[PDB]
Parts: structure tokens; C-alpha cells; sequence
């Protein structure tokens, strides 16, 4: 496991989260299935709590862009950059921002957004990119094409137990 840096981590136990748009690829109850699968991520964790929400400010926001939007980075469309998956911090540094990305797939045969909403949601967590393969937040997205074999590697929750403190 690695961390961003200077280590930037949520002081605050009960989350709050926004949805910011859906994706053509997919239908709203999938997408809402798996972002219930990351929030609880937080949750099983430590004590991370989460309320939803669909409009205000909330530092993370689930979101999106087709192309370009106005911040900083600009996208590529098909292959590499799964969003600018923004860190702990004020404002920009909390929330996503997807490319019109790739083809959502609820298993592996398209693309599979468990995978990509648990290790962007990861980067928006604190979590940087750990040399591993099997622990989620590796460099580059491969190819599991028995999505029942998916478990979270004792290296990330050994760390995070560091990080957060063990949950009661
Ligand atoms: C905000 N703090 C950070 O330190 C960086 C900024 C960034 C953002 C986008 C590309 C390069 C760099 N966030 C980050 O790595 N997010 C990632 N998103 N998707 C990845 S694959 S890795
Ligand atoms: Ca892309
Ligand atoms: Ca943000
Ligand atoms: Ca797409
Ligand atoms: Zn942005
Ligand atoms: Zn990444």
C-alpha cells in the first residue's frame, strides 16, 4: 500500500455523500447497488458512516465528464484514465469526475464498475496505489473474469487499521 502526499484522511467518522449524474451504459439501480457496495467499504473499515444525497455541498460527490468540463486535467475517451478520482481535501480534492469513459458493464465482459467505483472511490478515500495486483489499487485495470473470487488483500486492511484505528 502507498498514501498521497503528506497522508490526507476524512476527520470525521458518519459520512455524506452526492450522486452527481447516470451513465448511459447502464440503468440507475446497478450503478446505486455497487456505490452502497463502496459506502459500506468505509463502513465494514472502521466505524464510516454515509448519508445520500441529490443536491448541495457534501465533499463527495460521485462524479462525471463527457470530454471536458474547466478544472485541470483533460480527457482521452476509450482506454487508460478512469476519471480524476480527487483526494481528501477542500472543494476539487474529495469528489470524481469520470471521461465519457467506457462501455458499463455489471459483470467483466464490457467494463466492470465495481471494480473502477471501489478503487476511484478508494483514491477519493486516501489510499494512493499499492504494487500488489490482487489488493484493488494497482496501476491498471486487467481482466477478473470470476467476479466472485474479488476480496480485499490483508496488505490495504493492515494499513487502513493504521490509518482510520481498528473498528469496535
Ligand atoms: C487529487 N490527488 C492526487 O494525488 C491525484 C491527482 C491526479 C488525477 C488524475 C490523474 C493524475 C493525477 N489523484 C489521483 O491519482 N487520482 C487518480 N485517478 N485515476 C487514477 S488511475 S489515479
Ligand atoms: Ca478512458
Ligand atoms: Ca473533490
Ligand atoms: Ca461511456
Ligand atoms: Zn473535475
Ligand atoms: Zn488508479
Amino acid at each position: 500500500f502507498r498514501t498521497f502526499p503528506g497522508i490526507p484522511k476524512w476527520r470525521k467518522t458518519h459520512l455524506t455523500y452526492r450522486i452527481v449524474n447516470y451513465t448511459p451504459d447502464l440503468p440507475k439501480d446497478a450503478v446505486d447497488s455497487a456505490v452502497e457496495k463502496a459506502l459500506k467499504v468505509w463502513e465494514e473499515v472502521t466505524p464510516l458512516t454515509f448519508s445520500r444525497l441529490y443536491e448541495g455541498e457534501a465533499d463527495i460527490m460521485i462524479s462525471f465528464a463527457v470530454r471536458e468540463h474547466g478544472d485541470f486535467y483533460p480527457f482521452d475517451g476509450p482506454g487508460n484514465v478512469l476519471a480524476h478520482a480527487y483526494a481528501p481535501g477542500p472543494g476539487i480534492n474529495g469528489d470524481a469526475h469520470f471521461d465519457d469513459d467506457e462501455q458499463w458493464t455489471k459483470d467483466t465482459t464490457g467494463t466492470n464498475l465495481f471494480l473502477v467505483a471501489a478503487h476511484e472511490i478508494g483514491h477519493s478515500l486516501g489510499l494512493f496505489h499499492s504494487a500488489n495486483t490482487e489488493a484493488l489499487m494497482y496501476p491498471l485495470y486487467h481482466s477478473l473474469t470470476d467476479l466472485t473470487r474479488f476480496r480485499l488483500s490483508q496488505d490495504d486492511i493492515n494499513g487502513i487499521q493504521s490509518l482510520y484505528g481498528p473498528p469496535p
